[PDB]
């Protein structure tokens, strides 16, 4: 009993998936804000009802369901036809009850980034935007077979990733997409160090004062890899769209 959000690439604009971004975001129901920030659900254990299943079809029909974690927005697997997909990493509860009534198959390697750069997707050579999404769709599809090829699932679950997972969790990348919707672009060392360094903006967020001063600044990057130091809230407030809730200092 989760909950659903729809995407489809046919007749996509730029309006239609910003529009979708903030569907998710809602769906994830997060719980409270820190600094005014929507605040992520620190806890939710049953598979039951702690997902949403992101429904992406392309123009020719074809359809993937991504499960994404409603704490984290965290993708863990998908379904494809009859067959479901987990991340090596995806934990047990997940595993067993996620996408019942499929063919279930456990992939060889992590969802994590460095995890899909094993099986060759890297995020500074991998293509975003609408055609590399209907294309990402287009070989989750085709691959739902026994034999599928790992570098294919890689690099479409890395465009999902960043177009759905990343996308919602920053407005920042959100709108890098947003106004180059129907071209190619490969994502720069500013939106890279974003998606990095979330945990440790939500944690230093979290814990500072009305004042907004974090207790450690967090680095950042320009597009050309100049470095930049984050020491308060309203530095990156208009960057971010959800907080996580991180406990101890991440590091
Ligand atoms: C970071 O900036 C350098 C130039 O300073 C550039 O060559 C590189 O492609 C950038 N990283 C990415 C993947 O955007
Ligand atoms: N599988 C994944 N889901 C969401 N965000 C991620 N960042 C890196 N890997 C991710």
């Amino acid at each position: 009993g989760l909950d659903t959000v729809s995407f489809s690439t046919k007749g996509a604009t730029y309006i239609t998936y910003v529009n979708f971004l903030n569907e998710l975001r809602v769906k994830l129901k997060p719980e409270g804000n820190s600094h005014g920030i929507p605040l992520l659900r620190k806890k939710c254990d049953d598979p039951g009802k702690c997902f949403v299943l992101v429904a992406l079809s392309n123009d020719n029909g074809q359809l993937a369901e991504i499960a994404i974690d409603v704490t984290s927005v965290y993708v863990v697997g998908y379904q494809v036809r009859n067959r479901s997909y987990f991340f090596k990493d995806a934990p047990d509860a997940a595993y067993e009850g996620l996408f019942k009534n499929t063919i279930k198959t456990r992939l060889h390697f992590g969802g994590s980034y460095p995890s899909l750069e094993g099986e060759k997707a890297y995020r500074e050579t991998t293509d975003l935007g609408i055609e590399p999404l209907r294309i990402g769709i287009k070989k989750l599809d085709e691959n739902a077979i026994d034999n599928y090829k790992p570098t294919e699932i890689a690099s479409s679950l890395l465009v999902v990733i960043q177009m759905v997972s990343e996308a919602a969790r920053f407005t920042f990348i959100e709108n890098q997409i947003r106004n180059n919707f129907q071209q190619r672009i490969r994502p720069a060392n500013n939106t890279i160090s974003l998606e990095n360094k979330w945990g440790k903006l939500s944690f230093q967020i979290r814990t500072s004062g009305a004042n907004g001063m974090f207790s450690e600044a967090v680095e950042l990057e320009r597009a050309n890899g100049k470095k930049y130091y984050v020491t308060a809230v309203d530095q990156v407030k208009p960057k971010i769209a959800l907080l996580k809730f991180v406990d101890k200092d991440p590091k």
